[PDB]
């Protein structure tokens, strides 16, 4: 648990993902991307399960990150939503939805969706 | 901003999401489920945009709920992604995702995704 | 099934849904949105679930339009999926997804997702 | 356009999706699963972008595959939305929303959300 996700870990876009996994399931970290209007690092912060199961299945986790930072202000977030696998390739694999605010005449054009992988190499 | 967040919130299934909104941008609280594998109040973190435009955009925001308390685990997570939009009838538009835990042959299938609006109702 | 799926729906933004059911389980029809890079009516065609069970549950369904016509070219194309539901107030319940062509280097944003509720008002 | 789509592509579960591109626009073909409640071929309909970009973009397409066919039925229906890219390995990237019927009780939990990538090889 902890000790799996714990770290840094970097997606096909070569974005670079530096978490912590609390001991009762809370995450805290970093996000620096690769791509979009943003540059640096950005804080975030999330939650996965504590306690999963044995059955060979991943641990389920979710975290967000909202793209302001001491450098800039994207006026956007996004939430990732994915589960932790382990073993010789660990990866955690996810689903992600990028909002940003808009007036309500676009709002049907606000949120973004996609997919990244997060390896260790 | 900043207490336009916070409080009391409920979706259009009768959920209850009770959040703080920090200064810095954070997000904190609890979420309660209407429906699903849950009961009772679960923790929740997020983060939003503490400067979003002046231009009647709304305000991005993220958050997560790793379905595990002291009472039951779902072996799942949630992440709501959305806009704040304040005034009369201010409401939290969000879409969501939910990634339980499965085997890698399960995987094709682990997560939903849907859409919550909230109301301070 | 096949007379209640077939006619006129709108959503909640304005925009216009004219579809025929075929008995096999096809859709045909057109689509005018009310927002976006579109003008008058664009061809759609999709599938729905032409034996839907009889305990109360929805009818799957889906359909696809591809944003050129005589008119316009957006170079991109959503898909609803969603369920019909019947009876006194029956609705079309969507999520969506739009893709535009993108770049290699901007693919990681070339897909939108929403959610449209038809109603046949 | 016509030439590149056309044809036999397979993602990265096994599944094999058999499509032809109509010169308007027409995507016709068939579509069997290597998993989910799915035996078989089942029939498919959508459109793609017929006049796309120079400029080295994707070609914006979609699809939709109801899965019933003289086999089963699941009563559920995937809209796979995405752009096609040529060259060398040519793909088609698609993120899908798989929507099964269910009472408006369990709307909430009624579709599924992922991605899959096609290649000729
Ligand atoms: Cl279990
Ligand atoms: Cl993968
Ligand atoms: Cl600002
Ligand atoms: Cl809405
Ligand atoms: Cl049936
Ligand atoms: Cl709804
Ligand atoms: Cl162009
Ligand atoms: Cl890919
Ligand atoms: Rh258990
Ligand atoms: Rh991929
Ligand atoms: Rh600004
Ligand atoms: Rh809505
Ligand atoms: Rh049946
Ligand atoms: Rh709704
Ligand atoms: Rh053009
Ligand atoms: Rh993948």
């Amino acid at each position: 648990d902890q000790a799996g996700i714990t770290g840094t870990w970097y997606n096909q876009l070569g974005s670079t993902f530096i978490v912590t996994a609390g001991a009762d399931g809370a995450l805290t970290g970093t996000y620096e991307s690769a791509v979009g209007n943003a540059e640096s690092r950005y804080v975030l912060t999330g939650r996965y399960d504590s306690a999963p199961a044995t059955d060979g299945s991943g641990t389920a986790l979710g975290w967000t990150v909202a793209w302001k930072n001491n450098y800039r202000n994207a006026h956007s977030a996004t939430t990732w939503s994915g589960q932790y696998v382990g073993g010789a390739e660990a990866r955690i694999n996810t689903q992600w939805l990028l909002t940003y605010g808009t007036t309500e005449a676009n709002a049907w054009e606000s949120t973004l969706v996609g997919h990244d992988t997060f390896t260790k190499v």
